[PDB]
């Protein structure tokens, strides 16, 4: 019953290289949309970068597993920069995985805007490998209070199963973001609130399974697994994240062992 979790500091395709073929269930992608001066030896735009690991994660999805890649729709139009549409399009005309949902992030407060709609929204899209792919409503849905369920379960038109279960969450979540104060912050620039990622990690994969993220920023992927009994590894290149992640821990002050080295992938991909 215990889970293991690896980490270590990676560049993305490096991870990706020594993850064999369908061992990983779900993937969180919180990926750069911008290339590096460096990049432009080797590509003209951000898709002939990103298509790599894009490549690259679906060959280490299994048959049942899915990627949830987080992103904006705002592109401008800068060179060696592109946005969630430019994945989508790329994904649609290369890839044989299904968009399941566009999912809405829809959060409460942001800057305001004079000239515009002010932003209070960024977009997951969820992809899955194949059609058999695993999905866990139940284990989301938003249960109604005690109240809302009396009433339903006396109209005889509904079924009383689904007012007990609870609602679907829908594609749009009204979530916040984290905020200067919050108790999960680590000090990553744009971490995830961990609220967000245990929706996916519950609905998108099973108790057990593996859990990747070649972009893990702040680490709160693993926190995320830890805390749901799934199996997980972790790498970004930035070498401080091994701080965030340490940090990450300390928040889980339960039976799981953490692993560091890329040569100890294997630990968190056995079932
Ligand atoms: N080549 C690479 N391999 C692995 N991780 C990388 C990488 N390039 C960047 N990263 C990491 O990926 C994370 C991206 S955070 C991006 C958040 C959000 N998508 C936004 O655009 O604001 C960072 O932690 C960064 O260190
Ligand atoms: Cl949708
Ligand atoms: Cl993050």
């Amino acid at each position: 019953g215990t889970t293991r979790h690896v980490y270590d500091v990676c560049d993305c395709l490096d991870t990706l290289a020594k993850l064999p073929d369908d061992s990983v269930q779900l993937i969180i992608c919180d990926p750069p949309y911008n290339i590096m001066l460096a990049d432009w030896d080797d590509h003209m735009d951000y898709i002939g970068w990103a298509k790599r690991w894009l490549a690259e994660a679906e060959r280490v999805l299994s048959p049942t597993g899915s990627i949830a890649i987080f992103g904006g729709l705002q592109y401008q139009g800068e060179a060696g920069s592109g946005d969630l549409i430019s994945i989508i399009s790329h994904m649609r005309q290369n890839s044989k995985m299904l968009l399941a949902n566009l999912i809405i992030w829809n959060y409460p407060n942001g800057m305001s805007a004079q000239r515009f709609f002010a932003n209070r929204h960024e977009e997951i899209a969820w992809f899955a490998k194949t059609k058999k792919y695993f999905f866990d409503l139940d284990a989301v849905r938003e249960p109604y209070d005690e109240e809302t369920k009396a009433a339903y379960m006396k109209d005889k038109r509904l079924n009383p199963e689904s007012v007990e279960k609870g609602r679907n969450p829908t594609n749009v979540w009204r979530m916040s973001r984290l905020n200067g104060n919050s108790l999960e912050r680590v000090g990553h620039p744009t971490q995830k609130p961990a609220a967000v990622i245990e929706r996916l990690v519950r609905a998108l994969s099973h108790p057990g399974s593996t859990v990747l993220d070649f972009f893990a920023g702040s680490g709160v992927t693993a926190r995320v697994a830890i805390q749901e009994g799934r199996n997980s590894i972790c790498t970004d290149a930035a070498p401080v994240f091994k701080e965030y992640y340490q940090k990450q821990l300390t928040f889980l002050q339960r039976s799981y062992e953490i692993v560091e080295g890329a040569a100890n992938f294997g630990a968190a991909l056995q079932r």
